[PDB]
This record gives structure tokens, sequence and C-alpha cells, in this order.
């Protein structure tokens, strides 16, 4: 899943 992380996309 991607998931928002400070101005970003990161797969979680």
């Amino acid at each position: 899943s991607w998931t928002w992380e400070n101005g970003k996309w990161t797969w979680k």
C-alpha cells in the first residue's frame, strides 16, 4: 500500500 510521508509516497 502507498501511504503519504513528507512530500512523497512510501510503500507500507
